[PDB]
Parts: structure tokens; sequence; C-alpha cells
């Protein structure tokens, strides 16, 4: 997408615009999300949703509440047009009514005065919500993605390995090469280490787990001893 603005006539640049925006973010920068979405049409629902993926990052807390309560204007009319038929035809209203209104309440995450209190009872309420959705690889990784533009994935890291888990399960290559780079990136973490330790044999390399997986299985008990209960 780094080449087509000559010849981009301007619909088809609003045509492109939000693959791009998403791409941005995706990538993880924000500047030129700044002029993609100026480039963006006057009124779509993914340009509300990434004009508040900026805000968030950008970290106002005046207009963002302004522009998500124009989300909720223009979502009602849909959601009374779609309540009439089917609920696995109405599940992706559901879904994209629960991510936007999960968004909301991240921007409440962002309170000033302590943050060192309120995580003892809501820090899981995603991984209730999460488990409770049934298990959709691109549903799972776009809130996982919303999640962590807030969340530090080291810290968070205790659902990353059950997200990369079934990734494998479901067996596409390019989001678990994707989750594995992030979760690796010294000497620690053992479940993060026993992801790949999962994932070698998963692709397919045997020969050279035959050694590795017995090496580390040798230095494992030698940390706990040869022959923070919880932990």
């Amino acid at each position: 997408a780094s080449e087509k603005w000559g010849t981009a006539k301007p619909e088809v640049k609003k045509a492109m615009a939000p693959l791009a925006a998403g791409a941005a973010w995706g990538l993880e920068q924000w500047d030129e999300i700044a002029q993609y979405t100026s480039v963006m049409k006057s009124q779509s629902p993914d340009k509300e949703f990434y004009d508040a993926i900026l805000c968030l990052h950008r970290n106002n807390f005046k207009k963002a509440e302004v522009h998500i309560f124009n989300a909720r204007d223009l979502l009602v009319t849909e959601l009374s047009a779609l309540v009439n038929e089917s609920y696995n035809r109405a599940y992706n209203v559901v879904v994209r009514a629960q991510i936007i209104a999960e968004l909301e309440e991240i921007i409440k995450y962002k309170k000033l005065p302590q943050n060192s209190d309120k995580r003892l009872t809501m820090r899981e309420t995603w991984n209730t919500r999460l488990l409770g959705c049934q298990k959709n690889i691109d549903v799972w990784q776009r809130i996982l993605r919303v999640r962590s533009l807030v969340i530090k994935p080291k810290e968070d890291a205790q659902v990353r390995i059950k997200f990369a888990n079934l990734c494998r399960k479901s067996g596409r290559m390019a989001l678990a090469k994707k989750v594995l780079n992030t979760l690796l990136e010294a000497k620690a973490s053992p479940p993060v280490v026993y992801a790949q330790l999962k994932y070698l044999w998963a692709t397919g390399l045997q020969d050279e787990a035959l050694k590795q997986l017995i090496n580390f299985t040798s230095r494992m008990a030698h940390d706990l001893g040869l022959d923070v209960p919880r932990h």
C-alpha cells in the first residue's frame, strides 16, 4: 500500500482508505493513520472505530466520548433493522456491540488517581467474556489486539498462550508466528518457552526437538531440585 497515490482517484482513495488504516494499526505506527482517516469517508462505522482507536492512543478524554456517542447514534437504526431475524444472523451485530461497549470501559480504565486497586475484580472480566465467547480465530485475535492496545502483553501473557495453542489446533501458520514472536519478545517464562516447544513439533521439526526437550526437562529439574506456593 506504499505505492498507490498517483492514479488513485478520490473514489478509489476512499475505497482503499479503511484497509490501509487497519494495516497501519496492525503494523503499529499511528502518524499515518491520521492521514488515512483524513482521506476516509464522511460516515462509516469503521471510521468511528478507527477514530476511537486513535483517540484512545492519543488518550484524550473529552471528545472521544462525543465521537463514540455519535457511533452510538448511528448503530441504533441497524440494530432495529437486524433484530427480527435469527440469532445466528445477528451474531455479527452482537459481537460488534460487545467490542464497542468494551472499549468504553477501556476508556474508563484510564482513570488517574492510583490505578492500583481494582485489579482484583476487573481484569478477569475480559477473560470471562473471552472464554464465554466461542472459539473463532478472527474475532479472538481482533479483540485480543484491542485489549493489547491498552494492556501490556508481557504482563497479560496469562492468556496469550491460550490464544496460541488453539490457533495451532485451528491450523494456521502466519498468525502462529505473529503470536509466538511477540510472546518471545531470555531464560525465563517456562510456559512461554513451552509454547514453541509445542509449535516446533506442530511444524514437524522433531529430530531437532529430540535433544532440545530432554535438555529443557533437565534444567527445569535442576531449577526445582534434582531429587510462592502457587508460584
